[PDB]
């Protein structure tokens, strides 16, 4: 649970990142390949890739990172009510794609590095504590979901 003030600074953050989705959405991705790179091994689209400049020019990647956000962004709106769209999200990620709550944290330290980097005069101390408990019910809520699916435990 969210306050009502708290959820206004997620999403006056949030209003940053749909000026430029794919922008975003390429920098997360890129940070979440770098710092955790086990990751990009649930892949072949580009698991391949081996420079910054090569995932940058990558349309696939550019793709990837605007399905994630576009997807996040829609969660975060809900404000806490978002059981209709974790539902297919949890379905396809436990049952197909095998994604572990682990990377979900991953991905979680690349978004929180990413707006920090980008907009730190909207992602103070405040902003930053309220993105982190958002970003947390959406991982609770979908492990939750993941072993009503027999996924994780
Ligand atoms: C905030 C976190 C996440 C959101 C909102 C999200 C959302 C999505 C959406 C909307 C799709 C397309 C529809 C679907 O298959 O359900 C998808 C596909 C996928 N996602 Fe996630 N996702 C995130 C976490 C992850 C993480 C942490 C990985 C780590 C490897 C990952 C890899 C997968 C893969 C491999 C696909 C298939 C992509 C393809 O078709 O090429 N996702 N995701
Ligand atoms: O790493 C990802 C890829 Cl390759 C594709 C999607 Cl759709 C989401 C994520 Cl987080």
């Amino acid at each position: 649970v969210l306050s009502e003030g708290e959820w206004q600074l997620v999403l006056h953050v949030w209003a940053k990142v749909e000026a430029d989705v794919a922008g975003h959405g390429q920098d997360i991705l890129i940070r979440l390949f770098k710092s955790h790179p086990e990751t990009l091994e649930k892949y072949d689209r580009f698991k391949h890739l081996k420079t910054e400049a090569e995932m940058k020019a990558s349309e696939d990647l550019k793709k990837d990172g605007v399905t994630v956000l576009t997807a996040l962004g829609a969660i975060l709106k809900k404000k806490g009510h978002h059981e209709a769209e974790l539902k297919p999200l949890a379905q396809s990620h436990a049952t197909k794609h095998k994604i572990p709550i682990k990377y979900l944290e991953f991905i979680s330290e690349a978004i929180i590095h990413v707006l920090h980097s980008r907009h730190p005069g909207d992602f103070g101390a405040d902003a930053q504590g309220a993105m982190n408990k958002a970003l947390e019910l959406f991982r609770k809520d979908i492990a939750a979901k993941y072993k009503e699916l027999g996924y994780q435990g």
